[PDB]
């Protein structure tokens, strides 16, 4: 494990990559001895830097939820990253494509907390008690590191993703807010349209068998750092679709059936 | 368009590939001038051979329904193949892995016809009127041609798949039979488990915007050949999930919610 | 009744049996005058030892919840055991078969407590008041004593099972969490699949007429020992199916209908 | 295979066994080379004799509808028997215990045919088309052959059960008649009470994955004998519970929830 100053240097390089919209070499290639603990330490430093610049923490996301993507990576559980205020775009918004590098859209559910959640021993049941509203949410993900020879599996890529604030870039909330007990969250389903054609469909149970499961897991991950999920935070639970590339000119419309819809346009 | 003898020659080679469980070189590589008309002519010949051997036509399938698949296959419409009696396995069956080469499982809805459907001008409404029951159905697909050839590493094409009876191999019907009008077919959703873990999820609208659409399209495609979809036939409308590889020892469970489930095990 | 030292030494022998995956002779054959209270004292010592090793108490289970199972065990009421943190597996997990001796799977409902339950005079209504959520739960049960005695061929007795922490080994929570008032718990039903075939089915009322009844009974049983069911504990109420053997390679899928599903694979 | 005369004489012996309520030696022990087809031939002769006496065929039952029951019977498919008019008792009837030898109660769904079903190629969909109503049904089963051989202690075999008209003795229809399309038959569930205590519970999908599947299977089994399922016949599809012994003084109550109940008392 590296000393903090190494984590800070890597964070500064990610920060410049984001600002210039120019990718850097995969962190795990430049730092072949990097550990998962180092990766989260890099993330923490970068988030710290971005908050010092004037951003505010608004929540978190859980990623790498599919067992398939978990299997091919160096780890055997999901990942997480921090959501900042400048990542949020309004339902129906024009999104500036130029701000991103290789943006892709994911289909998720978000949990808006009424009460804090703290580990250890946080459970699904604690999540239900603490959740004010569940609402559909799109995530816009991106990559500040190059991915060389993408067809060749390289498990240590997960360290890059984690360092790179779990690929965070954007969030679009929309549709129908519900109390968590209103209906069975496992069977919420969605159709993702891009430019008027369905590109992906999915069902929420594809996220960790229950789309709220990652929230409890996250609270438990954060506990050792003396961090909790705070009241008012928005927690994105994970995607039940493969991400779909967003290009300038694209319009997205994601239909969650009786849970409403979310739209945006890339300009 | 190749001569009658050449179609039969290709069909016999596909037939040998299936019987021996030994893939042949892509048809498009040995025959670079192959057209889509040729491909269907080859399929017809192979089906003729297999019926002459003692099999019976039980229905048809529609494939290449997604936008991802149509673009990558370089085609602007779906494909189709013929379903024979020996392709059908019972719900909950042991499936002999050794019978197949590279089997993969798809998640579909099947339409069981009470009345014939004939083109041209077959509509979605005709399909509703002619359908006795809709039932969940898994398709087991396979490939008798190499995906990447030993000699040149060149990829397999859409002509190869179509010639190869649209990748047909197996069908597993199960779950809950319904009249077409019982509920909105567009929103039927499914969770595909392999070995207890969700590998894919999907919603039926991902099949041509309405899972009955392919049935009408198919009747219209067959009209020129003086062929119709016959009463009693089972028509598989297309997959709302990417295919998932089946290996010896795998248990599949596909949960269609209020439409029931289908299971099998590869032995 | 035996002295405290004997309870401790029997518990140590069971602990070694579990650790080494090697069964010991039925305790009741070595100790012909063993009482039900002795059996619970052995259980308490074993739980104490495991907690001393760093384990944490997470809840309890109730067993022998059929009049038929009670008759076979020559007892007139259920039994209970303690659930420790290391017994819990995630929904969809690989379960290490080598960790167990003769594992079997049961189908249950779990009660997650928001408030403590203390005897005497704990009622069904107290259980409803104290329960935060009900969630489907599988129990993985095992046996550290021989069922058929190597020397005498005589069978294991209820004293052996109770001493052996009521056959406890594993727990798998999954599916849909509900408030106890959401629907009639009595009519929750389930299909247990092993390797894609239904091995057992059952309905929750098969557990003591109402799956919450065992929880009240348990609180009342524990009162004389100055023990109560604590807030945050998970209480498994009993199986509505006969247990089904788990072997290496087995995939389990348990379908509780509108209450969701739980799966796992033995590896 | 035995000659026709032997089938007749075995049937006469079973007929006397039933009349006298005195078991005979297991047929398979007297006839070690007995085949499944011999067993069905004995059954056919017995049915013929009973009809000659003035009885009328009212339908059929399907048995051994579990993979587990099939394994115990060393068979790879269900069995069947014929239901005669004098086997039917009214809901809430006193049942004369003295008429039977070792009676046991099973919990089933019955299919009342509006149209005939003939093999080969009878499907689930044909069953739905031909079924007028589905109604809960209890089966009273019995055994005219010793389970444990007086001389050798050897057990009864499947050939014995099939010869013995598939253990047929009584049928009790009751509860709520529904059109097959009214609800999902797979999820009909039941609680069997004997003397006010639940002895078994079960769900209809436990019968061959779908309680109508046995009906199609049966039509296909009967086709080679130039027999079909006739309009107006009642077909019992299989038990979703293990049979429960009936003794003089026993009251049975079987609760199918929203499908109604069936009761009887043994006197
Ligand atoms: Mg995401
Ligand atoms: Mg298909
Ligand atoms: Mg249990
Ligand atoms: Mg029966």
């Amino acid at each position: 494990m590296f000393d903090k100053h190494t984590h800070t240097l890597i964070a500064q390089r990610l920060d410049q990559a984001e600002k210039q919209r120019e990718q850097i070499r995969a962190i795990s290639l430049d730092y072949p001895e990097i550990t998962i603990e180092d990766a989260y330490a890099v993330q923490r430093e970068w988030v710290r830097l971005k908050i010092a610049e004037g951003r505010t923490l608004k929540g978190h996301k859980i990623g790498l939820t599919s067992k398939a993507m978990q299997a091919s990576s160096q780890i055997s559980e999901p990942d997480y990253g921090a959501l900042l205020d400048d990542m949020f775009f309004h339902d129906g918004s024009d999104i500036p494509t130029d701000r991103f590098i290789v943006p892709r859209i994911e289909v998720e559910l978000a949990f808006v907390l009424a009460k804090p959640l703290r580990g250890p021993n946080c459970t699904l049941f604690d999540v239900y008690n603490a959740t004010d509203y569940v609402i559909p949410a799109l995530e816009l993900i991106d990559a500040r590191c190059h991915n060389i020879d993408p067809e060749t599996q390289r498990p240590r890529k997960v360290f890059d993703t984690i360092s790179d604030n779990a690929a965070n870039a954007g969030v679009i909330l929309g549709g129908r807010p519900i109390k968590p007990d209103e209906l069975d969250l496992r069977w919420i389903s969605a159709l993702m349209y891009r430019n008027g054609v369905i590109e992906e469909t999915g069902v929420a149970a594809g996220v960790l068998n229950h789309p709220a499961n990652g929230v409890a897991w996250l609270a438990n991950k954060l506990a050792p750092y003396d961090v909790q999920l705070e009241a008012g935070q928005i927690i994105l639970g994970g995607s039940f679709t493969r991400p779909v590339p967003a290009r300038k000119g694209d319009t997205f419309h994601v239909d969650y059936g009786n849970m409403g819809s979310i739209s945006c346009r890339f300009v």
